[PDB]
């Protein structure tokens, strides 16, 4: 038996109310056939930004939809190349973001996540360290679950202040932002109000695929500041005319379903696995790194005098447990990741607990 | 009342047997959910290349799957940019191919479709006119329905001979190739056998979204020659890890359904609309251009001393009929396209017939 705890894609099963969505897939199909594409785009975008509490995005009504967040990222990549912009990119970060931008020949330079830990040091650290015209953040971050929302509004406000002051393009990947929702202290505020009010040049990417168990039948959203909107619109329309109205109709049901249960069916699965990993590996050579935000991945430091993350990945995979070593997140210098391991949490809790038992057995040598 | 005959996306409704696929979407969901991603990739790729009769592609087993043909095209674009290659691209052709490659800063130079009309002139015409390192064809072509398959095997064989002899990367978009299938004289042969045997450097793109009424819940396929396979694999993997196994499972049922009826439910709808347009517009200012292949779009020349395609589009859209001016297909020189109009055929026949009656009414006023 193999245990894939590697990719962060959703592989948990449907909740009871989500099984009701599955049951009406035929009607969702025939509805999308009879209705207008624009209707399903509007209903999806409205449901999404109502759940995420981003009302400014619905007033501006300039958001464009694509097959996946990486496709939105490639549209951003075309804009970066057209404007001769290099990117300072968050590190650590899931390295496919580096890979796709590097494959588009965007020059890329790291900035360590620790620059954002102290709210009163964010602005001077960016002034000293950001030497490109574009800054690309992932918030909450993958793999660490870090979020500027630890600082309330002020963390994002300081980043936006820096980028506006210095005429930088601010790109933000909000794929994990659903995991802040309904949190008493961390629930995201209206980011588009801040982005619009500041006049900063920006590209904001949102996603459905990591939140819901939709088997990667998904939709991503990109929103651009008004000054670049037309250029980005034309870039986007060269990639695709439309996302499937069937998929949009289906995703709208998942979004509405999660508004009704305040994301309980998502949060409860991740919590069960996060807590199982924490308890099972407490005191082991894999040291759990508590995240700011309860995201769908768990991050561990290797605590051993000799073994590295490469060793831990090898030993676990030999027994059928597949995790990702940190080389896949320190994209500018993979050797820096040899002290870390990431595990995916969007999984069925039974398989996950069996994987945790086997993992502890292996680590106990 | 609006009649969208512009984009070529499939908007016809489901056949009786396709309705049985829609009715089983819950079952197809749970299959993919409990199953392995690689299972649904393999079963889809097998069904697809069985229907298209491309057995070599299944032996090589190196084809990669993406959300849509434009995404596969952007992977090819990343390869073209990494190698710093200029492209000679077929003209006319749907200009989104030009747009996405131009937006990736790929240099693009046109070659007219007519270089392929005479099989014994293909090679010398390419030697004169292809002065870049890459050649990008669309076969069958959009909007004209032209295909090298009018020449049997020999048209493609001459193109491949040229590209091999002169060290050209050959890119081919096969998205309209389903419309050749089961044709007595035009059915595509195994293209991958020729591409592999020749040793030519190539990128080949296949599609589902224009064939079946799957509401753009679709999948495209890209296959590279062995010498560039690893590079292209790494480029492709940076774009996506996987296509939805639910979508793959669903699409596999459409492919199998059309194997069972020899694509009749697709062909008959397109033929009904093609014939309606031909009969309705016979003798009008829109001169039907008979295609080599019965593709899902119809192409017309504007036969008038003053009126352009832009004028025709304006007049028709004022009464709610939306066609495309040919400017959107002469991407190197859009004015050339003001002599042509394209109409989408993948449409419910009753809507299409009403659109045709209104179209001739509008045209009969000028
Ligand atoms: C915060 C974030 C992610 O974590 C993420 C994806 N996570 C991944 C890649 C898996 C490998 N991806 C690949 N090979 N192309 C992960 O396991 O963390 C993406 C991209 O989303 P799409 O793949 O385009 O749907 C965007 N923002
Ligand atoms: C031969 C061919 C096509 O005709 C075609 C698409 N036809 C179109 C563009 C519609 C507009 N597309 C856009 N704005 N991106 C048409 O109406 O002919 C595509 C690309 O397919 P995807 O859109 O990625 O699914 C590839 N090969």
């Amino acid at each position: 038996m193999k245990y894939n705890l590697a990719d962060a894609h959703t592989h948990q099963r449907q909740s009871a109310s989500q099984q009701s969505i599955v049951s009406r897939l035929p009607q969702l199909w025939y509805e999308a056939e009879e209705g207008l594409q624009a209707t399903y785009e509007k209903r999806f975008t409205e449901a999404f930004f109502q759940l995420h509490r981003q009302p400014t995005a619905l007033v501006k009504n300039k958001t464009m939809l694509s097959y996946a967040a990486s496709i939105s990222t490639m549209v951003a990549g075309m804009f970066l190349k057209k404007e001769r912009l290099a990117v300072t990119l968050i590190e650590p970060c899931f390295d496919n973001l580096y890979d796709v931008l590097a494959n588009m020949d965007v020059p890329l330079y790291p900035i360590d996540e620790s620059v954002f830990y102290d709210v009163d040091r964010i602005y001077p650290e960016l002034e000293r360290r950001v030497r490109t015209d574009a800054l690309f953040l992932v918030d909450p971050n993958n793999p660490t679950g870090f979020s500027l929302l630890r600082h309330g509004r002020k963390g994002f406000e300081e980043v936006v202040r820096f980028c506006k002051d210095h005429d930088k393009l601010l790109l933000i990947d909000f794929c994990f932002a659903s995991f802040t929702l309904f949190e008493p202290e961390l629930a995201r505020f209206d980011m588009y109000e801040l982005l619009e009010n500041s006049g900063v040049r920006y590209l904001a990417i949102e996603d459905t695929g990591k939140t819901w168990p939709v088997q990667d039948a998904k939709c991503a959203l990109i929103t651009a500041s008004d000054d670049i909107w037309e250029t980005v619109y034309n870039l986007h329309t060269s990639v695709l005319l439309n996302v499937s109205p069937f998929v949009l109709n289906m995703l709208t049901q998942y979004v509405r379903d999660s508004a009704a249960d305040r994301l309980a069916s998502v949060r409860e699965v991740l919590t069960r696995n996060r807590e199982c990993a924490r308890k099972t590996l407490d005191g082991s050579i894999l040291e759990y790194q508590e995240p700011v935000v309860k995201v769908s991945v768990a991050w561990f430091r290797v605590d051993h005098p000799e073994l590295t993350a490469t060793d831990v990945h090898r030993l676990l995979s030999a027994d059928g447990v597949y995790v990702l070593p940190g080389r896949y997140f320190y994209w500018s210098e993979p050797s820096k990741g040899d002290a870390y391991v990431r595990m995916a949490l969007a999984r069925e809790p039974e398989m996950f607990a069996d994987a945790m038992a086997l993992t502890r057995q292996v680590l106990d040598r």
